[PDB]
Formats: structure tokens, sequence, C-alpha cells
């Protein structure tokens, strides 16, 4: 069964902005999503310090980038803490209502879209380059869920029946037709080296057939 939810008004407004503002420096989406994955990895690492059984669902802590030119998707996988159903519904574990307010005021006071991550809502930068985003996640305390939104004011949550993940989060970006440069291995490596050079977890860029 699929449950459909309305976004809180502030988040709908953040998304509509991101989608409809002119802003050429779109590559920052990948920095923000890698940063989110790094934070999720830090969280499960910290919990495992006093309860090593937290890593029974997977001891490897890493980030994988998977381009797929056939489906026009870029997938970011981490083996971090994952999200419960409650986390998903509550704006993917963010304080997005208050963060959106602070971000929109910073914009009028001379901030630009690339500072989105400082306000805790960097996930939504995915919509600079994606027509739809699918999030598959598994937390130790819950089942595997799929979240999906094409913007337009709603999101869906369902129990995921695909391949089990163990623990972590898979963010699947369905790229806009004119944003396929982010499927190119050269372009991805340029962005990672420019913006994510000092992330403290291995980042593997998968190759295509
Ligand atoms: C966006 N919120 C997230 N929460 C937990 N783990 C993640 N991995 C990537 N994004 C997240």
């Amino acid at each position: 069964e699929v449950e459909t939810f309305a976004f809180q008004a502030e988040i709908a407004q953040l998304m509509s902005l991101i989608i409809n503002t002119f802003y050429s420096n779109k590559e920052i989406f990948l920095r923000e999503l890698i940063s989110n994955s790094s934070d999720a990895l830090d969280k499960i690492r910290y919990e495992s310090l006093t309860d090593p059984s937290k890593l029974d669902s997977g001891k490897e802590l890493h980030i994988n980038l998977i381009p797929n030119k056939q489906d026009r998707t870029l997938t970011i996988v981490d083996t971090g803490i994952g999200m419960t159903k409650a986390d998903l519904i509550n704006n993917l574990g963010t304080i997005a209502k208050s963060g959106t307010k602070a971000f929109m005021e910073a914009l009028q006071a001379g901030a630009d879209i690339s500072m989105i991550g400082q306000f805790g809502v960097g996930f939504y930068s995915a919509y600079l380059v994606a027509e739809k985003v699918t999030v598959i996640t598994k937390h130790n305390d819950d089942e595997q869920y799929a979240w999906e939104s094409s913007a337009g004011g709603s999101f869906t949550v369902r129990t995921d029946t695909g391949e089990p993940m163990g623990r972590g989060t898979k963010v699947i970006l369905h790229l806009k037709e004119d944003q396929t440069e982010y499927l190119e291995e050269r372009r991805i490596k340029e962005i990672v080296k420019k913006h994510s050079q000092f992330i403290g977890y291995p980042i593997t860029l998968f190759v295509e057939k």
C-alpha cells in the first residue's frame, strides 16, 4: 500500500523556488548529497562505539556513486544510519521548516543558493537537476521504505519490496533531460575532487557497461 502526504507549506515553497530560480552552478547538489551521506555514516559510527551490534547489519562504511545512462539516473548509496518511517515523513530527518525559514531570509540578506547546506535543507538541492527523487532507506529500528516525490506538493511512502539493503540510504535522482552531464564519469570526478576531497569515507564511482 502507498501512502500519500502533503508537504508542509514552507517545504513546498522551498522546492518550487529551487526548481524555478535561474541558477547555473547546479553541480553543488552532489556536494550536498555526499555531505548528507557522510553525516549519516558519522551517526552510525558513533552509535557503534557503545553498541557494536549496531553494525550487525553491515560493517562497511562507504559511499557509492552509480550512474545509469540507460535509465538517466544517478544513485548515491551510503551504509549510514538510515531513516525510520517517522524520519522520512518528518522531512527526511531534517528540521526543514525552521531551516527553510532561515535560508529564505539569508537569501534576501545576500546569500546564494550554494549556501543551502548551512541551513540543514541541502537534500532539496537534488531538484536543481532531478525531475523526481526516490529514496530507499533501512534503519536498524524499522523496515525498508521507499520515499518518492516529483515536487508538485506531495510525496509518497511505501514498504519497499526491492533488493534488501542491510542498512543505509539510496538516493536515486531521475535527471532532467538537459542535466545528463552528471552521468559522465569525467564530470562526476571533477565535482568530487573540487568539493568533497576531504570526506572521511571511501567514495567509489561505479563504471557503466
Ligand atoms: C536526507 N536525510 C538522510 N538521513 C539519513 N541518511 C541519509 N543519507 C543521505 N541522506 C540521508
